[PDB]
């Protein structure tokens, strides 16, 4: 037996309009839809979104995506999500921040899942 | 940029105690530890386990590991983890099942999480 890959969910009240997000804002690739489990991918790279009935839960959801190339990544989106982490009723996006193992940048998507986009140096 | 893997983000109450589970029972490699934040992995697939502190988290909280060679893997468990799905005081691991899309089992952690093992057919 090997474990082939990895695929975080996340959580969301909404579901479509979360997919919609991270397909039309983010540019992922959708992979499906139904009313309770989307998916989608950029480079292979997968996610799931998955339904939930209390808001804790996608305010407590992170992921890890590994990137190369981070700077371009961040400045493909710094038009299209707002730098106001501090203001929570819009997704949001981190400036990039040198961490002890590499560098990286969070984003809250509109369910409120925060996803760290990450580079190891 | 490029997307180069995902990382599925665990919660629990007790970190160690719940990455402790991954590796001596699942047979995970330790990548780290902290009293916060920890992570694991198996044939280079990576999991991290993060602390909160409402079990409605955890609770609500999957991910998917896309594997080869499902059968084997749940050979490799079916001693260490129970099969009693219902009881909500231990981790368990349910059959594996024919879903449209191929084949999996769902495996709940002592934090939890529940974890699909997939294998697409």
């Amino acid at each position: 037996a090997v474990l082939l890959s990895g695929v975080p969910v996340l959580a969301a009240l909404d579901v479509s309009t979360t997919q919609k997000f991270w397909i039309e804002v983010l540019g992922f690739t959708e992979e499906f839809l139904t009313e309770d489990f989307g998916g989608v991918s950029r480079d292979g790279v997968e996610l799931f979104i998955c339904s939930v009935e209390d808001q804790v839960v996608p305010d407590n959801t992170q992921a890890w995506l590994r990137v190369r190339d981070i700077d371009a990544l961040h400045a493909e989106w710094s038009a299209r999500v707002s730098s106001d982490y501090a203001d929570a009723s819009h997704p949001a996006m981190t400036a990039i921040r040198e961490v002890p193992w590499g560098r990286e940048f969070g984003l809250r998507d509109p369910a409120g899942n925060l996803v760290h986009f990450s580079e190891l140096s």
